């Protein structure tokens, strides 16, 4: 990964205007806008900052805004006599770890770590990591401090997972659900149903009678917002924009669904698995596909984890989910995980995801 | 907890006679019966220990009676040992169990080898001793058990034997993702009983209709409680039990019967972009009603807690799975108990093994009859 992923995990990312801890309007990864109590005043600074917003900005814009902050923070480091020698000595990864401290505490704050910085400069990682864990910075935010400290000691991104909650949930959804339905048959073999009776065909080849409504995609889209912002329930067309931001032509078809897979498990006869609602996008001909949200994400959110820990586990969830997908045999391109930093980012990620699945078939 | 749960996690517990690493017949928590290769000799030796006709199958309270007999004998040998008596006497109750844990694993002569580590414990240098113990071969050979025993020495608490544990995530999984969803429709007693091939005015769990009592008995009673079975070793049966296979699924659950034709109505809900996902259609089980010694029965809905089966598929080390599943029951009971309107609608049946669950089910169902 990179320094951007590091701070999104440790600090978080917001693509809507929010009030920070002291109440001042901020965007992206902790980018201060104004000390004015006028929501419009901050928006005016935001509009000129990107040159476009209505208070909402995109992912690659927030990463463009982040790099502007990164260079300015590095600029101040070179202007600070206590932080210049250590930065010059550090390697690429450990430079990001020091930059994280400046983003959290300010250049004046990081300069206070006189003893800890000298141990880093003399490449005494174990010695420095023990001293950093004794500070007030560690006591205030130990989850973030542990990962930044672990980054200094080892120089790797390893802190950012066999017994992780996120990887266990990715293991939970694959073995306890997706593997069951995939064992039944192929995705193109899965029958399409109307809530009417229709011989509506299958996902791979929709029947000519179905073509009332065009192509249908035999791909299960599993949506994973990396901030855990999953909408509850299923959206009606009125609420569709609330559930799925920035999906231009998206529509929801409650009356159509993919047939569920019946299983016997844990003392339950005919447990229903993998019943999907069919959604469409503009291809006025449209593209129908079955998609659903990654349901462990909603449950892990209910555990009330610390915000950075929730982002850490969801990051492990997607990392292992893709790995299990890569090792999948005889089920090539049937499961696609749509990853987004926020719920809105998923909406834009859905559009390209469906386009790339069309191109492989067409 | 206590020393019994500590060793039950670290070593495991068996209620059937088994051969240990060296081939000797054993019961409970590493309790040697005989060095004879004759299974009958071991069964007779077990009978003399318990004062019963066991045939090799033992209960929890019997295995804990045998465990404390090993504990006292192990403490006695320690007090007879000049290298271990000063350190044992200085330690507190919890840290004493940790020292007893090492004796159970490697023997008094083995534990006596830790000359440097034991002296740090005697003069209360916890952090220093925990670092020195982690340098031994005992740590490299058995790292999961050594880590928990070392943490017990360092902190003097049972915290190592079960905040974001894998077991608690699965316990949150079943509560937030299933049980809470089903209960959001209404109370458990309001849930209707359904027949497979017919329409039956069968009533609800809280109020069984007169037609239901016509088919299954005029003294039949139905409990509006969902019994969630939790085997603490992860032994969950595959699939659903048939009438013939009932004994395999539920060992030593006396008079148990299964009614495939009866089921609790499923709850349809909207989740994760799914319209009307079907939830909680349960199989109805019955037991003979000890209330009135008759043929009248007690009907209840029962199923296994399937995250236990899911957690097993992650291929954890035996002791690590026991730690996580114990955390699962701790978080599952905590979530159920703290509910403000669903406290006695869900009852979690905990057992040390699958056989232990079979006897635990009866106690659970009898306990619900008296409450209602
Ligand atoms: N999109 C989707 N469609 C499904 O049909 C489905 N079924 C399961 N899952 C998810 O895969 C994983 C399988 O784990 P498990 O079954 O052990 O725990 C489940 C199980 O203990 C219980 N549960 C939920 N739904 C059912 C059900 N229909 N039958 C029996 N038990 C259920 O509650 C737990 C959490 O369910 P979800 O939190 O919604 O997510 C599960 C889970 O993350 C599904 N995901």
């Amino acid at each position: 990964m990179n320094i951007f992923e590091m701070l999104r995990i440790d600090q978080g990312l917001r693509l809507k205007i929010y009030k920070d801890t002291e109440g001042y309007y901020t965007i992206g990864i902790g980018h201060l806008l104004t000390k004015s109590p006028s929501l419009n005043a901050a928006k005016s600074e935001l509009d000129k900052a990107i040159g476009r917003t209505n208070g909402v900005i995109t992912k690659d814009e927030a990463e463009k805004l982040f790099n502007q902050d990164v260079d300015a923070a590095v600029r101040g480091i070179l202007r600070n006599a206590k932080l210049k020698p250590v930065y010059d000595s550090l390697d690429a990864v450990r430079r990001a770890a020091l930059i994280n401290m400046v983003f959290q505490m300010g250049e004046t704050g990081v300069a206070g770590f006189t003893n800890s910085l000298r141990m880093l400069q003399q490449k005494r990682w174990d010695e420095a990591a023990v001293n950093l864990a004794k500070s007030r910075w560690y006591n205030q935010t130990p989850n973030r401090a542990k990962r930044v400290i672990t980054t200094f000691r080892t120089g790797t991104w390893d802190a950012y997972g066999m017994l992780d909650v996120g990887a266990a949930s990715a293991q939970s959804i694959w073995s306890g659900y997706l593997e069951i339905i995939l064992s039944n048959g192929a995705m193109d073999a899965r029958k399409i149903r109307h809530q009417q009776p229709c011989d509506c065909g299958t996902l791979g080849h929709p029947s000519p009678e179905f073509k009332v409504y065009s192509i249908v995609l035999p791909v299960l889209f599993e949506l994973a917002p990396l901030d855990g912002d999953v909408p509850e329930g299923v959206a009606t067309e009125a609420e569709l924009a609330i559930h799925f931001p920035e999906c231009e032509s998206l529509k929801v078809h409650p009356e159509l669904h993919v047939e569920p897979v019946t299983n016997d498990r844990a003392g339950v006869k005919g447990r229903s698995y993998g019943q999907h609602t069919v959604y469409s996008l503009l291809r006025d001909a449209r593209v129908f596909f079955p998609m659903e949200w990654a349901t462990p994400i909603s449950t892990v959110k209910s555990m009330n984890l610390e915000d950075s820990m929730l982002r850490v586990q969801l990051k492990a969830f997607c990392a292992r989910f893709d790995q299990l997908v890569s090792q999948s045999q005889n089920h090539s391109h049937e499961i696609k995980l749509v990853k987004g930093l926020s719920r809105g980012d998923v909406g834009r990620a859905i559009i390209d995801a469906v386009r790339e699945e069309q191109n492989r078939l067409q």
